[PDB]
């Protein structure tokens, strides 16, 4: 077959390149010939392209499991058959223990190996299905989008749509989440995303009238499907936007296919989906792990007998064809903090694209304006238009100031007659304005010829025309060097003519004393 | 002691109500007397208040472990000591296997039990530390905030600040995440949040110039601390805003305290924190699991010897006192989709508060306006001001329309001379406008007296003044009932005078024939 792409809704099914996988609930998933896969699965993802031997290098490849009982040529033939029925067969990159850890540079090698495998086997496109660890290892986040841009472009040059899809676990689709770069860089190259809405247990989202809606809540499945898809297709509730024409809802086929997330009652999905249609945003399909599980058996060796395609095939296929959301996208708009009087440029870091990925960054315009010279908030509003759609998006700019700091204004003690320089070891700074030492004034003086405590007020005058002030204080204590009589202690014993210092004066004991405070013994007592 | 609350920065330390807990790396955490806890830990959280016997009911309580070798009275005494040093001792609600699953109604009982325990033991406040499962079980999300509002108010009535803190794992602090209701309902009641920035492995966030910054990345710890705190304190990058005066950074004390997130090199934290100060948003502190781990031993039975308070005590305590961010908050602003011509009110669902939790919803104002009657986007901007601060926040309103649907316009076959009603079983609908059947017109007619195929065009005219149209087509085929000669098949054998129907006519075989098409045998062949 040629490159066979899908225009209408999809029911995507993954296909195990292995036999007899064990189910979360004791069941079994046999390998199955491609040709035996129910026809209503119009996208069949071959699982998985990975690194098979670290010895062959870092570029992952695909090696058919011979134990499946298909020769190379026979597999090529069954792919051919699927392609003549108008169905697509994708190569699925990743899965559990992928060993995919790419380094910048590798993008050309990956691209070539993807083209080789697509030509050899007759694949119609590639599904990015990276396991948790691999989403972010080394430079995957750069290499895999780079590679795929080249594959897409290569097949475009011969008039074909090489399909790109992606199956991220739904909690990576938040606004700054780990799948960000895949979605961003492949914007306008990808055909649809099939997020996995299973295996995340209690993860989910808060919705005001209803509360917490968990992926593992069988009582609220309709709400789960409805709200999480509504969130994605509008890019609300802290999720990256996936237009609805491009959103396919990934589920397990039964309780053996995944730990959690199987839909017990299909109606929840019909109703959820219908509610999305009733707001003018019909989804593009369902996806499932996996056709093998749908043809598999439970732990009593009862066959599941295609229950999933039974519940959803007709439902998804008997829907109007998708209508493409042509809203363009903005990018790099983060609320920002600028220091008072700094230079700020509102376009730097902003970019934009049409719905096909073309850079339309030139077309961006901005409403409102900021005064770097006046502390406070300022609100801007970016806009870009393409193909008679318009996206806007707003941005908060907050001008703030910083206080300077003093240094060396520490209480200090000095000796009589020494020289004292009240700016010795003293300075002031600010991150913008730099060295402020010349902007400090000193109130008060120290007389180092005269024992005593001297209070200095330091003032720093900063800002524009020096009209902002801060104040610190310091105590400079001038002390005599001249040695004198030891202080009186209540514990010592003193004798006639012993002398002591106490409370500023020098006393002479008139006779034997212990524990009598000098100054407290009156006109004719022991201390004089 | 009285109720002892903290005004300045904090170094919070959790205290195990158990002995000899085992470390993630084989080490050991002994129980320790409160009095032995390093003084620079000025908030000590007693761990944990939970449900000890499902038999006593659903309200959790606190039961001191006697094996720690403190009597009830002696524990009260050591709490007293901490309180006379100006340090706070909090009761920590939750932890691993809390068994806390509350039902609406329970809020009064919980509140009373919290007051009883605070009075009995001398606690200065409560830390909400719910384990994953408990964040969202039953109605905790409602009961625990309700209860705590009453506790806070009760102690306010005697002039005391009963402190409320919370230690959510950092990935629940996204904009619509599971901790949403705690933060929201207790807004202005809580003293500080100490998120846990450990045990989440690869979770983290995307930052444009740097890429993916993981909590388990020891090469990027400075960036992790800086960016995640910057995100929280400004409420950017899909995180709920925690003002910086109220953000304390929770860490493990060593490699035995948690699976991941220990800071190998303290400098990363000093620098991260300093960068936050350099933007005018110094944090309020650090928190740690746990003082026991800080006094514990590793698996070689080497004592950790207070390494954590050694790395961070002086650092956090020698900082200027917190300056309170008085920005008010808006609430319930979600971008929204309204159908063409529906009534839409821009205040419904919006609310606001000052920085102390007072409802200032009356004070909200709104800029810009929406035309429910014209399909398209419209952008609004809410604002509220209190205590000379102003928050703004924008909202996108998208007016859209929906196409009607036809029903009963199915190709149909009828019998000669029957009555035929082209509106029988036909109708049209729209979700707003309802029954559109009267708005359908039919172009073309059926003549049921005359065999043939009849094409009808149905038109639905909808919308304001009926100026929008859609079209479907139907084929009505009138067929004779009158039985005739069997069709010719290429496989049968026919004989002189046999008759057949083929291509509209009736033929008579002139002699023996098999496989000759009537009409193809010329002037003098077998069929005439
Ligand atoms: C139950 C089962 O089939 N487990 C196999 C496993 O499946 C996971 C798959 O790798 C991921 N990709 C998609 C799409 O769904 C994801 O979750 C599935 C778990 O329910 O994959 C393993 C190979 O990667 C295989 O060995 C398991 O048998
Ligand atoms: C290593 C260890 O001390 N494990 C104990 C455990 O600690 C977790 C704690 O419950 C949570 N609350 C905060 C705050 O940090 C969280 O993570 C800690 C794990 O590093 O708590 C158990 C009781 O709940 C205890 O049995 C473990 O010994
Ligand atoms: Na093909
Ligand atoms: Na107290």
């Amino acid at each position: 077959g040629t490159i066979t792409s899908q225009d209408d809704n999809v029911v995507v099914g993954y296909w195990h390149n292995w036999c007899d996988g064990r189910g979360y609930q004791g069941g079994n998933a046999p390998c199955v010939e491609l040709k035996t896969v129910n026809p209503q699965y119009n996208v069949v993802n071959i699982s998985f392209m990975k690194v098979y031997d670290i010895a062959e290098g870092r570029i992952p490849t695909f090696k058919l499991d011979p134990t499946i009982a298909l020769s190379e040529a026979e597999f090529i033939a069954q792919i051919d058959t699927l392609n003549s029925q108008g169905r697509s067969v994708l190569i699925a990159l990743g899965g559990a223990d992928a060993h995919i850890e790419l380094t910048r540079g590798d993008e050309d090698a990956l691209a070539a190996e993807i083209i080789r495998l697509t030509d050899l086997y007759g694949f119609d496109g590639l599904d990015i299905d990276l396991e948790q660890a691999a989403i972010t290892a080394k430079d995957n986040q750069f290499v895999i989008p780079a590679a795929l841009k080249m594959v897409k472009e290569h097949y475009r040059k011969t008039g074909d749509n090489f399909m790109i899809t992606m199956a991220p676990e739904f909690p990576y689709l938040t606004a700054n989440g780990a799948y960000t770069p895949y979605l961003t860089e492949l914007d306008g190259y990808y055909d649809f995303i099939n997020p996995q809405f299973y295996n995340q247990g209690g993860d989910g989202l808060w919705i005001e009238g209803v509360g917490w809606i968990a992926q593992n809540n069988d009582a609220l499945k309709e709400e789960f499907i409805y709200y999480i898809a509504d969130s994605l297709i509008n890019g609300t509730r802290n999720y990256h936007k996936i237009p609805h024409d491009k959103l396919v809802f990934g589920l397990p086929s039964n309780i053996d296919a995944a730990a959690t997330g199987y839909i017990q009652d299909p109606q929840d999905l019909y109703k959820a989906f219908d509610r999305l249609k009733a707001q003018g945003q019909p989804l593009r399909g369902v996806m499932t792990w996996s056709v093998n599980w749908d043809m598999g058996t439970d732990a009593a060796n009862n066959s599941y007998n295609q229950q999933f395609i039974k519940d959803y095939g007709n439902f998804i296929h008997n829907q109007l064809p998708p209508v493409t959301d042509m809203t363009p996208t903005l990018s790099g708009i983060v609320d920002t903090r600028v220091e008072l009087d700094s230079h700020f440029d509102p376009l730097i870091g902003i970019t934009a694209k049409d719905y096909q990925g073309n850079d339309i960054t030139a077309d961006v315009t901005v409403s409102g304006s900021v005064n770097t010279n006046q502390v406070g908030d300022y609100l801007l509003t970016y806009s870009v238009s393409s193909d008679d759609e318009t996206t806007n998006q707003p941005r908060k700019i907050t001008v703030y100031e910083i206080l300077p700091a003093f240094t060396g204004i520490t209480d200090t003690t000095v000796v009589i007659d020494s020289e004292f320089d009240p700016m010795q070891g003293v300075s002031a700074s600010h991150p913008t304005q730099g060295d402020l030492t010349a902007n400090i004034t000193v109130t008060g003086e120290v007389d180092t010829n005269v024992v005593g405590v001297y209070e200095l007020t330091y003032q720093l005058f900063y800002g524009q025309d020096n009209q902002q002030n801060m104040t610190d204080k310091r105590i400079v204590t001038v002390v005599t060097d001249a040695v004198s009589d030891d202080d009186w202690q209540v514990g010592s014993t003193y004798v006639k003519d012993d002398k002591v210092t106490h409370n500023g004066a020098t006393w002479t004991a008139q006779w034997w004393t212990k524990g009598e405070e000098p100054g407290t013994t009156g006109e004719w007592g022991v201390w004089r």
